[PDB]
């Protein structure tokens, strides 16, 4: 309710020239009223007239009716960040040392000098690629200081905080002016020459931090990272980052949590302490030089100070560091720059293809349908496909330019073209281009972009190997559904002060042209062993085709670009985009730790308790036959490193007692560490999301923070999302959408009233705008449906189905067509075209309804049933589990501390039910959750049609049919099918034990009949209740519910009619 409220500052701070409210309403009435309101204030404003009449003459409006959006009617230019940001241009602006970046573009010069002609400049270096602008920040930043001038106690502190440093930002911007942005919220050529080329992404950067500040060891950081930042764009963010690995070796462990023979997370009372050879502590000092010798003041002292006692009850600060130097921005260097830096393996190469071997032994020898069939998997699996090169293409009579190696497949399908069999070479005839990943504080990695010969040739093998590892617990990425808390339990668990734990860094190492040999070497050897296990051609040629992947890569030339001209370079290093990029890396990854740890033994003898992988990192705890001395941890970590050295390896071989750091998360203290660096105002690429879905992505970016440590003030927030949202209609009238439109659960739902808490229509206007926004929810793209009239889908879709279908599939057969017609938008033309259309209608929308056959329901209109027949009163309950992920907001880790968390994922996709593993065991398709929610919701016989349509045998076909497996297969499907509507996965309830036997307590359920449908759906309503209202009050409450046996069955039906609401922003996943 306050977002409505505080959006009329903002327009009226901006505006100064109306404001004309739109309300809309159920109520038939109401809503008369609500035109005659709105007319008559266009006309009282179109006249110059007064409107507090009007406002009293419908206080009925005003009170009882909701607001839609508030028009805006201005007639400036826009142009008042140009003279508010002068009143806090009185500080002197920032001098960069243009000789502080290695590489002379990195060093922040003038762009007229970086780019002496037009066509030369390339905003490529430093482009923010995020749909908003520097204007747009200035403006919110001013906002927010108006507002708050006067603020007093402690909110002020945060003002004169605030104040102080956005004078660097308007100081400095004020000099060379605030830069304009085009549409495409670029910055072009004539803006950028004459000021310095990485002010406005610096300038995102410091707004971005300064808006993020609080209290004074917040400023300090703030306004250190922002000064250096200036000049420094290559290496502040690795400087004040780096020291984070050796600190965690610091602290000791005063009760600690791990992980119990159930895998769940139990809290110990273990004692470790963290014992540091003197040697490490020099390694420290370095850092710590490094970063004063490199203008840092302040943050260094900080450590320093810490270093003192190194408790870890003040160890908060040493991550809000760690955190704050990834808002620093994006390391954007030119693409060569990047790509150039760029006997002993008998056993390293040995381990990798004996992995290879046992992930694929049992397959092989059976001859496995979906190796047999891999050409069919892979191809279906195109829309789960990387990406290749923008080709061109011709469907019906038009020409194209996708990108999307789907596509790709039906150019060539349909032009004889089509041939697997021959998987293009990547060498010097026809080389490979070239992708980037962008990552604050580390140099930039390139990114294959193989043709889709080599998807195809690799997904099944993937798939396989990955199965593997899902029941592996080496791979602490994959195994099971476990989540990044049982990996922090397990290394806790057998740290005692007779075991030491050892961290590493390999990601150089995955990269090392040293390492590409082996590693294909072992790959290809695999396949070669398992070849000579079967007798099957599918297999075989499966087997074969995957080992020429590598073969081709052993000798792979890179398409490197170097200027408005693409050069051509060679490349003896492996990259990321095959299939088996993620999934192989670790076994190489685990081969390496396997090898080193075996070596170091023959010195030291100790015992391997764990050893585990994890993208670019892998660590073990070992334990010793005696207590762990200085000397030892000393010995073990120089033996460690030599041997990483002898096999020519670059890494970051650390050892500790008590705990680690990795990529991932930070174990100091006994605690859990997650890193909360994401960007805010500064997006790593330009993707193809529209500015609507730019900002739930930027709130659901913020919610991730938050939650992790980083916060950046909500109001700032809600701000962006003003700016962001709003639609112009005219060239002086923008329209503003509302609290209701913009956070009603929707396919356009932005954010949360309430952080962390979603709502659901519950009065009759939020169920009345519900049912009316998934009207215009889907519109039809005038090119995606004349794509599926050309021979070329048509044949594809049929192509594919030949040979998987064989009675009536038209069920399957209908969603395969749509799950190209649901990516096909990305091209351009069709993603362009849908958003500016959809405007027009969106714009329609607010303006009039009331005529909508509304007939399908959703969670909504489900959950909005079973509120009156829940009786809530005061409950208590006590906090019992400590504290282990001290970052979460108290609100957030107050549940944690009742109810506790889990280690595990909610099974959301139906991947565990009994005819799901019968589809998958016979047929290689693979029907997602919503179909398995509409197959399961057949008649028996419908049912037994679908398994023979796909394959499954008869026989057994017919035993599913019947048994009373099937029956609760359908209760499963539901469930999984319900979950994913509640995000229950993503978020932050992703962090609570929704089976915690105390929230089970202050629930209150009689079973009026055994219906596992509908109690199963009373009780989560009534657990998301009870949390809801947790997190929003400190305070418990007990649900009571008396549903009556008549109201089960007309509830029942509900159940298989729900409808989604698509929104991905929504996304806060994060562990």
């Amino acid at each position: 309710g306050k977002y409505n409220l505080i959006l009329s500052e903002y327009l009226s701070f901006i505006y100064n020239s109306v404001q004309i409210p739109i309300y809309y309403s159920s109520n038939s009435e109401l809503e008369n009223r609500c035109i005659e309101f709105h007319s008559k204030c266009l006309e009282n404003s179109k006249n110059g007239l007064s409107l507090r009449k009007l406002f009293v003459e419908y206080n009925d409006v005003i009170e009882n009716a909701t607001l839609l959006s508030i028009l805006s009617y201005s007639y400036d230019k826009y142009n008042a960040v140009e003279r508010k940001l002068v009143k806090y241009a009185k500080g002197k602006p920032l001098e960069a040392d243009l000789t502080v970046n290695e590489l002379d573009y990195e060093n922040n010069k003038m762009t007229s000098e970086l780019f002496p002609t037009a066509e030369e400049y390339t905003d490529s270096l430093m482009d923010p690629a995020i749909l908003t602008s520097l204007s747009s920040n200035l403006n919110a930043v001013m906002f927010w200081l108006e507002k708050h001038e006067n603020d007093v106690a402690e909110k002020l502190k945060v003002y004169k905080r605030r104040l102080d440093l956005f004078t660097i930002v308007a100081s400095t911007i004020n000099k060379y002016g605030v830069p304009r942005h085009n549409a495409k919220y670029r910055y072009e050529y004539d803006v950028m020459k004459d000021k310095p080329y990485y002010l406005v992404t610096w300038a995102n950067s410091s707004i971005e931090m300064l808006m993020s500040v609080f209290s004074h060891d917040d400023y300090l950081i703030a306004k250190e990272l922002i000064v250096l930042s200036y000049s420094n764009r290559s290496t502040l963010a690795k400087l004040v980052s780096s020291p984070m690995s050796i600190l965690v070796a610091l602290v000791d462990i005063n009760g600690t949590f791990i992980t119990n023979e159930e895998l769940e997370l139990e809290f110990s009372n273990k004692y470790v302490r963290a014992i540091v050879p003197d040697q490490t502590f020099d390694e420290l000092n370095q850092m710590l030089d490094n970063m004063r010798k490199a203008g840092l003041v302040d943050i260094p002292k900080m450590i320093q100070d810490w270093l003192v006692d190194r408790s870890i009850e003040k160890f908060p600060l040493m991550a809000k560091i760690y955190s704050w130097s990834f808002h620093v921005g994006f390391r954007k260097q030119k693409m060569l720059d990047a790509a150039l830096d760029q006997e002993m393996y008998r056993e390293y190469t040995m381990l990798i293809r004996d992995e290879v071997v046992k992930m694929l032994e049992e397959p092989v020898k059976h001859d496995d349908h979906l190796l047999r069939d891999s050409e069919l998997a892979g191809l279906l699996s195109m829309s789960s496909a990387s990406n290749g090169e923008s080709r061109q293409l011709k469907f019906g009579r038009k020409t194209i330019f996708s990108t999307k190696k789907n596509m790709h497949v039906m150019d060539d399908m349909a032009n004889e073209r089509y041939t697997p069999g021959i998987i293009p070479p990547v060498n010097v005839d026809k080389p490979i281009p070239l992708g980037r990943r962008d990552v604050p504080g580390r140099r930039t990695r390139i990114i294959f972009i193989l043709p889709y010969e080599y998807f195809i040739a690799q997904h099944a093998v993937v798939e396989k190997m990955l199965i593997y590892a899902k029941h592996t617990r080496e791979y602490a990425e994959f195994y099971s559904q476990s989540n990044q808390l049982l990996s922090y339990g397990d290394v806790t668990r057998f740290l005692s002060n007779n075991t030491m734990v050892l961290y590493t860094d390999v990601s150089q190492w995955d990269s090392s042209q040293h390492n590409t040999q082996p590693f294909r070497k072992g790959i290809i050897m695999g396949l070669d062993i398992l070849a000579n296990m079967t007798n099957d051609a599918k297999v075989l040629q499966t087997l074969n085709l995957y080992k020429q992947t590598q073969i081709n890569l052993m000798d792979s030339y890179v398409q490197i670009p170097d200027g408005n001209v693409i050069k051509k370079i060679q490349y003896g290093a492996v990259a990321s985009g095959e299939k088996q990029t993620k999934a192989a890396n670790s076994i190489a990854n685990l081969a390496l730790i396997k090898t080193v740890l075996s070596r170091i033994s023959n010195k030291h003898s100790f015992a391997t308790k764990i050893i585990r992988v994890d993208g670019d990192d892998n660590y073990a705890v070992l334990q010793f036959n005696t207590e762990v001395t200085k000397q030892m941890i000393q010995d073990v970590s120089n033996d460690v490193r030599e041997t990483y050295a002898r096999m020519n390896a670059k890494v970051k071989a650390l050892v500790s007692t008590v705990g680690i750091e990795i990529a991932k998360r930070y174990i100091a203290g006994g605690k859990i560490f997650f890193r909360a660096g994401i960007n805010l105002l500064n997006n790593e690429k330009r993707g193809q999301s529209t500015q609507w879905d730019q900002a739930a992505i930027l709130y659901s970016n913020y919610i991730v923070n938050r939650l992790r440590g980083f916060e950046t003030d909500r109001e700032f927030i809600l701000t962006k999302i003003m700016q962001m949202t709003s639609v112009a209609i005219t060239g002086s009238l923008r329209l503003f959408p509302s609290e209701r439109v913009l956070t009603t659960n929707s396919t356009f739902k932005v954010f949360d009233s309430e952080d962390f808490i979603i709502e659901y229509g519950t009065t009759v206007d939020e169920v009345y705008i519900q049912r009316a926004f998934m009207s215009l929810s889907s519109q039809k793209s005038g090119i995606a449906d004349e794509i599926a009239a050309s021979s070329t889908f048509k044949n594809y879709v049929t192509r594919l189905s030949e040979q998987l279908l064989f009675s009536k599939n038209n069920i399957v057969s209908r969603g395969i067509a749509l799950t190209e017609k649901a990516k096909l938008n990305s091209y351009a033309p069709i993603s362009l075209e849908k958003r500016r259309a959809q405007i027009s209608a969106l714009l329609t929308m607010l303006q009039k309804p009331v005529t909508f056959k509304s007939s399908k329901i959703t969670i909504n209109d489900i959950l909005r049933d079973i509120k009156p027949f829940f009786t809530v009163s005061d409950a208590h309950l006590p906090i019992q589990y400590q504290k282990f992920m001290p970052t979460l907001p108290d609100n957030v880790q107050y549940i944690i501390q009742c109810i506790g968390s889990r280690t595990y994922q909610i099974e959301d996709d139906g991947s565990k039910s009994a005819i799901s593993r019968l589809i998958s065991k016979y047929s290689v398709y693979k029907p997602s959750i919503e179909e398995l929610y509409k197959v399961i919701s057949l008649h028996e016989n419908e049912i037994q049609l679908y398994l023979i349509s796909l394959g499954i045998p008869k026989i057994d076909a017919d035993t599913y049919v019947g048994s009373k497996i099937y029956s609760r297969d359908k209760y499963r499907i539901l469930e999984s099918y319900v979950y994913n509507l509640l995000s229950i996965n993503y978020g932050c309830y992703q962090l609570f034990d929704f089976n915690s036997p105390d929230l089970e307590k202050l629930i209150r359920i009689p079973f009026k009949g055994k219906i596992p449908a509908v109690t199963f759906i009373l009780h989560l309503y009534a657990k998301l209740e009870v949390i809801n209202y947790a997190i929003k009050n400190g305070s418990w409450i007990s649900l009571f519910c008396n549903y009556p046996k008549s109201e089960m069955i007309k509830l029942w039906k509900k159940m298989w009619n729900i409808t989604s609401l698509r929104s991905p922003y929504t996304n806060a996943n994060f562990f």
